[PDB]
């Protein structure tokens, strides 16, 4: 009898079956008895005490196990024919089944895997018996018991399916658990290993995303060991372990000690994946050896076992499947580790920032502290993906080189040498790519600046009618940007794809060249195709290894930054105790120790300290602190807050604390939220407080209700509104102790006077509590119960007003109701941001993924270029495939003619094929980028600019400026390169898979039957993942911003937050937001794993199909080894390419919607400004012309006549058609009920551009464009520089141009007009208007925005300058009104 790892026939030997089944039974018994049975039976007393209904599944499984045991016992009778170790196998299996009975009974993991290994072992034994039957008698070759063994196999399979698939339903009120129906619990907690490996649990979420777009109810709660709290505590213990042995590497070592446990498991799976992947080419070589030896044996027998091939194909499937499962488990583990790192650090940094000292917060810049959570933690999350990669890279290349030496012949490092030569060239080309991309980002920023300057001041450009020269300037900037885009992208896409194609081909070519030249012993197909597969596998990790080290260095820098931030000094908790509450009036509430000395001077012992002062306040009083700013007033109040490092003095504060700062801080939410501030709502007390402090005007003035959003991003608020809001918050959150830091400074004197008595008065709203006020309000000093005078960092006088009046008054004077504290909110959940806009935009239409938008984009691009593009692509792939098949033919010729090569001839042909394919890829990626790609971008930009420039005032006033501004920058930036790259990669991979299937179907007529339903499964999975992953990634993108916004807000307001003592509320808010963001993140990662698993399984299935069909054709008749070798070598590359195709499909689907939005914004319309078919001695006339939007009425039946040489004033009440008459005169509104006539010509007949050129206007502002003053004032070179200088001197702005512009008339104007006052900008606009030769002169809102001298200058200038030109003005001052020849009173409507 034979013995070995595998017999002659390619199956496991019977002794090997005994060994593996004994090992399976041993590990099952050991693991179950040690781990599972004892834990389950001791979780509660002698078995788990949870209810479980007895169901047909359980008793059926038990009966099937008993039948299996009986069948095993029956088989044991015949097994005693020969005395070997198989009796020990029988006994071990019997013991294992007997234990498994109790194992199944007790639970109602190890059970599932034991049953799986049992079924696989019995299947292997059955295969061995059948193979021996093929070698021997028909049925009972080994023994007659195989008939019962078949029943044992199918019984074990049925037991495994019935244990795995159905669940464990529970009868007694299973529905009672799901009270909180807001979000379902995740299925991951209830998921066996068999379901968790394949990620079948995500299939329900995938289907839900397919049928319906995602909402917050669809997502599941995160499982345990993901919440912020446990992660933060687990990191805090490791940080204390840092504090034992403190040093700079302590942070990294604490991180690795905490969460690095699963990284070892990840490394183990990565090693298994790598060794299996490099084992796969060895199995391919063994199959090649088998088929060629089979053909030689058949030839020799004609001169004078295919089941092995089938088993080899089954082995290929097995290694593919275990590679798939192992790799995806590795990715799951490392991404879970990255999630844990993000969850721990983003909360611990928040805690550290909350406890942080005000000194270090003041010195340190807040933006960097925001960047700590923004970029540095994300860098570590990125690092956690690739750490096992840098661990495995040397191992991977070493195993690859070892296999290379063992296969193709030793010492041939020529492929290694050429790729090592090519690698640093790529390392330099990526560097210059990054430099060029940064330059393009700078160009994008300048483009955004220019288009923002165009967009905000568009009304000035349209009224002035100077639009097309600045359009030409923008087109020049776009031309320079397009030149930069060409100079980057043409050379980069030339070199990149060319090098990536050249590398493996030149490696293969030079290796085979050296082999056929120097070594002899011709290839004969045994070495060539495994060598090609190994060269393909070698290129992947060594490309990744240099780049990832740069990210490692960046992560080291981030670790250092986090370490110094965590090892900041912080503040001492023990400076002033929050002693229990004091109840009476006059009862000591605040107490500062005798000769107490406080400071801001802990680190170097600065002289930022006060010395030897005592101060007291009893309960129920108004203490007042008086002093100038910089007199230590805020220092004393900070001493009261306990936010200072004190040197000497014992201090105690009684009861709760409420504080208001001189700079108010406001929550980023509703005003109702701000006043509430986490306390329980109380209607009557809220109304009494908002009556006392605020009035109704404070709500009404905002043009919104109580639920208005605060101006952190909503509507801005005045300083008086902020002070009133802070005082409102204080009184509503009325504490035992009250502290006020000059809240009355912003508010007006008389209104504030109302506030002194109304709120804190002796009969004030909250007079029953202690209250310190730091102020300079003389009335409040007079009413104040106690006085303190702080000057030069010392309370110079501390005495009651009676004592102050007795002494010389020069030093300062000449200069029961308890309310039940304030209740709290119960720290509930938190809703996501509003999703209704994008939700209704998505729900308004469905079924968008078809070819309509793609064909529209193709019509926008050049349609003829796409034909030559696809032609070059397909002939390139065809050339590569023909090179490979001719190489197969050459190897077969070498196989026939033993060691008689014409390698020079074929190597010349092969090098020609390679250079042709490389030339095709080079020319197509060069020329078509410079053809279809950049030209379409120019077309889209031209259409967008042409549409947006001519758009109406309705468009500009209705749409947000920032919304369209960001879309113009972001979408045009995105469409420039990313869409082209995604399209190129998608088409290349599409032709790759198409030609792979073409060659596979060429080698076998009967392959279409297997390829078609797998293609159905592929498109099904791709459609589901494409529909779901976009919405999951959208939720992930939306959830990021609240974290950074809330963190920056908390950094802004830490002082008040800490004083208010709401630390737990803010920590819980940040923690819940982090849990929300992670709930967005996790299903996207798991969906990626699920899709990649199913595609890789499809890859393994097609590998198995190609192998078994090739072996079947070999059985049927002649089939050369080269054909099957080429087929398998091409088939092995399908796996990565399918996943890349699906990812590029997702990328292009995400990218196309922005181009659709750009095209839709290119659809708007306005009438022509052309000169289609005019000043001085002209009668003006209006007749019955309304000009407004259809949605509203202002003007009505207006008609007038004006003779030449008149000065006219328009006057009316608020809303009495002030600017509407001016806009109607300008014909800004296209609607024309009647006729408006200038120079006996209707305005509508001529046009817009020339008419607005023929009239000069000052439209109630002075928004001006940036750049040179000459370019702004006189952009078209009308007449000399002395003319504009004379006009400027007339405008009396000679002081500005004397101050600036020393070198000449080249002064640079800052963008936005902030460099100079509004009056000087009005003078500039006046200078322009006077410079303009046209007669018609208009001024709007003349009187409101003048400082007397400006009104004088403009009035005298328009009086004296335009002698006979007709001038109209809208103003409010009576003298300039009455100076006009005819005063028209603008009516309410008519």
């Amino acid at each position: 009898e034979g013995f070995g790892p595998i017999s002659f026939y390619g199956d496991f030997t019977q002794c090997f079956i005994d060994g593996v089944i004994l090992n399976l039974s041993a590990i099952f018994m050991i693991t179950f008895g040690i781990r599972d049975l004892v834990n389950l039976c001791k979780k509660k007393h002698s078995g788990i005490k949870y209810r479980r209904n007895w169901i047909i599944v359980s008793r059926m499984a038990l009966v099937l196990l008993e039948i299996a045991f009986v069948s095993l016992a029956s088989l044991n009778i015949s097994k005693e024919e020969a005395e070997n170790f198989t009796i020990v196998s029988q006994y071990a299996s019997t013991m294992l089944s007997l234990f498994v009975a109790l194992a199944l009974h007790w639970i109602e993991t190890v059970l599932l895997f034991y049953w799986l290994f049992e079924t696989f072992g019995n299947f292997a034994k059955l295969i061995n018996i059948l193979i021996r039957h093929t070698y021997e008698g028909i049925w009972y070759s080994g023994q007659t018991g195989f008939i019962l063994t078949l029943f044992q196999v199918i019984t074990c399979a049925s037991i495994l399916l019935l244990e795995a698939l159905p669940k464990k339903p529970l009868m007694p009120h299973q529905h009672i658990h799901q009270t909180l129906t807001r979000r379902k619990p995740n299925p991951y907690d209830s998921a066996n290993i068999f379901s968790r490996i394949t990620f079948s649990w995500m299939s329900g979420l995938m289907k839900t995303g397919y049928e319906k777009y995602l909402v917050e109810a669809d997502l599941y709660k995160l499982p345990r060991n993901f919440s912020s709290e446990e992660l933060s505590q687990k990191l805090e213990k490791n940080w204390e372990n840092e504090l034992k042995q403190k040093s700079n590497p302590s942070l990294s070592w604490a991180i690795c000690r905490t969460f690095g446990s699963k990284m070892l498991l990840a490394a183990f799976f990565k090693a298994i994946h790598d060794v299996l992947a490099f084992t796969q080419p060895q199995l391919l070589r063994i199959l090649i050896k088998f088929v060629t030896d089979y053909n030689s044996e058949r030839q020799d027998d004609h001169s004078s076992p295919i089941v092995r091939g089938f088993l080899i194909a089954f082995a290929m499937f097995l290694v593919g499947f275990t590679q798939t499962s192992v790799l995806h488990q590795y990715f799951l583990n490392v991404f879970n580790t990255g999630m844990y790192i993000k969850s721990a650090l983003t909360a611990l940094i928040y805690q550290k920032s909350l406890v942080l000292s005000n000194e270090a917060s003041g010195l340190s810049s807040t933006g960097d502290i925001v960047n700590l959570m923004s970029v540095d933690v994300q860098k570590l999350q990125d690092l956690t993906q690739w750490l096992n990669l840098i661990w495995s890279g040397p191992f991977q290349i070493i195993i690859c080189l070892y296999s290379l030496y063992k296969l193709l012949g030793n010492s041939m490092w020529v492929g290694v040498i050429i790729l090592v030569i090519m690698m640093p060239l790529n390392s330099f080309l990526m560097r210059i790519q990054k430099k060029l991309q940064k330059s393009q980002m700078k160009y994008k920023d300048e483009r955004t600046r220019v288009i923002s300057e165009i967009l905000n001041n568009i009304k000035s450009l349209k009224l002035y009618a100077w639009e097309k020269p600045y359009r030409e300037k923008l087109e020049e900037v776009r031309n320079n940007k397009e030149l930069k885009n060409l100079t980057k992208l043409g050379c980069y896409m030339a070199v990149t794809s060319f090098q990536f194609n050249i590398v493996p081909f030149l490696v293969s070519c030079c290796t085979f060249a050296v082999f056929v030249y120097t070594e002899d012993r011709a290839l004969t197909t045994d070495l060539v195709f495994p060598a090609l597969t190994l060269f393909n596998l070698l290129s992947f990790p060594l490309m990744i290894i240099p780049m990832v080290l740069n990210s490692f260095i960046e992560a080291s820098v981030s670790i250092g930054r986090l370490f110094t931030f965590f090892t900041n000094e912080e503040l001492q908790p023990d400076s002033v105790q929050r002693l229990p509450k004091v109840k009476n009036i006059g009862d000591v509430a605040i107490n500062i120790g005798d000769d107490a000395t406080f400071l801001w001077q802990r680190k170097p012992e600065y002289k930022v300290a006060l010395k030897n002062i005592n101060f007291q306040a009893k309960k129920g009083n108004l203490t007042c602190i008086v002093g100038k700013v910089g007199s230590g007033k805020t220092a004393l109040l900070s001493c009261m807050l306990g936010d200072l490092f004190r040197v000497k003095g014992f201090a105690t504060v009684h009861g709760s604390v409420a504080y208001v700062s001189q700079v108010p801080w406001i929550m980023n939410g509703t005003v109702k939220e701000n006043i509430l501030f986490g306390h329980r709502y109380d209607a009557e007390f809220y109304e009494k407080t908002i009556k006392a402090c605020a009035l109704t005007i404070d709500l009404a003035i905002l043009m919104d209700g109580d639920k208005t959003l605060v101006g952190e991003k909503g509507i801005s608020l005045s300083g008086g509104q902020k002070a009133r809001l802070s005082l409102a918050r204080a009184v509503y959150a009325r504490a035992d102790t009250y502290l006020l830091d000059d809240p009355l400074a912003a508010v007006d004197e008389h209104v504030a006077r109302h506030l002194i008595e109304h709120v804190l008065g002796p009969n004030g709203l909250l007079h029953t509590k202690t209250k310190v006020l730091a102020t300079n309000k003389v009335s409040a000093l007079s009413i104040a119960d106690s006085i303190a005078l702080l000057d030069n960092g010392e309370i110079t006088q501390q005495g009651t007003y009676d004592e102050i009046t007795k002494d010389a008054d020069s030093p300062l004077w000449k200069l029961a109701i308890s309310l039940r504290r304030a209740s709290d909110a119960t720290l509930g959940s938190i809703d996501f941001g509003d999703d209704e806009n994008i939700a209704k935009r998505e729900h308004r239409e469905q079924g968008k993924v078809k070819w309509n938008i793609y064909l529209e984009y193709a019509k926008a691009c050049n349609p003829k270029s796409v034909c030559v593009f696809i032609l070059f692509i397909v002939i390139s792939m065809f050339l590569s495939v023909m090179g490979n098949v001719w190489l197969k033919h050459w190897s077969e010729v070498n196989s026939r003619y033993g060691s008689n090569p014409n390698a020079a001839r074929y190597l010349a042909i092969y090098f020609a094929l390679g250079i042709g394919s490389a030339l095709a890829t080079l020319i197509q990626t060069i020329v078509l980028w410079v053809f279809c790609t950049i030209h379409a971008s120019k077309y889209l930009h031209n259409l967008m600019t042409n549409s947006v420039l001519r758009a109406p005032m309705t468009f500009f006033e209705t749409t947000p400026i920032g919304r369209i501004l960001n879309r113009f920058s972001n979408d045009i930036y995105k469409v420039d390169a990313l869409l082209g790259r995604t399209f190129s990669q998608f088409f290349v991979n599409a032709v790759k898979v198409t030609f792979t299937i073409t060659v596979i179907c060429a080698t076998t007529w009967q392959f279409i039957f297997i390829i078609i339903p797998l293609s159905v499964f592929y498109i099904y999975y791709q459609q589901y993942y494409l529909r779901t992953s976009r919405e999951l990634r959208r939720l992930d993108s939306i959830t990021r911003s609240p974290i950074y916004s809330h963190f920056q807000e908390t950094l802004g307001g830490l002082a008040t937050v800490r004083g208010y003592s709401q630390q737990k509320r803010f920590s819980h808010i940040n923690q819940c937001r982090i849990d929300n963001n992670m709930s967005a993140f996790y299903p996207s990662i798991n969906a990626n794993r699920w899709l990649a698993y199913r595609l890789e399984l499809i890859g393994s299935i097609i590998i198995l199909g190609a192998a078994t069909l090739s072996v079947f054709r070999l059985k049927q008749g002649t089939l050369t080894a080269g054909m099957v070798g080429l087929s398998l070598s091409y088939a092995l590359q399908i796996t990565q390419t399918l996943n890349w195709i699906v990812r590029m499909t997702v990328e292009v689907e995400t990218n196309i919607v922005s181009v659709e939005r750009i095209k839709e914004y290119a659809d708007l319309k306005s009438e022509a400004p052309l000169i289609v078919e005019s000043q001085g001695d002209i009668k003006f006339n209006n007749y019955s012309t309304r000009y407004r939007p259809e949605l509203d009425l202002v003007l009505k039946h207006i008609n007038i006549h004006i003779k030449p040489n008149e000065k006219v004033g328009i006057v009316g009440r608020t809303g009495a058609g002030k600017s509407s008459l001016t806009l109607a005169l300008f014909r800004m509104i296209e609607a024309s009920e009647g006729n408006i006539v200038i120079d006996n010509i209707a305005i509508n007949e001529i046009g817009l551009y020339d008419l607005r050129h023929k009239l000069s206007i000052i439209p109630q502002d002075s928004q001006v464009f940036e750049g040179t003053v000459r370019e702004n004032i006189d952009p078209i070179n009308q007449y000399t520089d002395e003319a504009i200088w004379r006009a400027l001197e007339l405008s009396h702005l000679k002081e500005h141009v004397l101050s600036m512009s020393n070198d000449g008339l080249d002064a640079q104007l800052t963008e936005g007009g902030g460099n100079l006052s509004v009056g000087q900008r009005q003078l500039l606009c006046l200078a322009r208007a006077m410079l303009v030769p046209s007669k018609i002169l208009v001024l709007d809102q003349a009187t409101a925005a003048v400082d007397v001298e400006t009104d004088k200058v403009v009035q005298e200038t328009i009086r004296t300058a335009f002698k006979d030109r007709t001038i109209l003005t809208i103003a409010h001052r009576l003298n300039t009104i009455m100076d006009s020849d005819r005063i028209i009173v603008l009516d309410n409507g008519k």
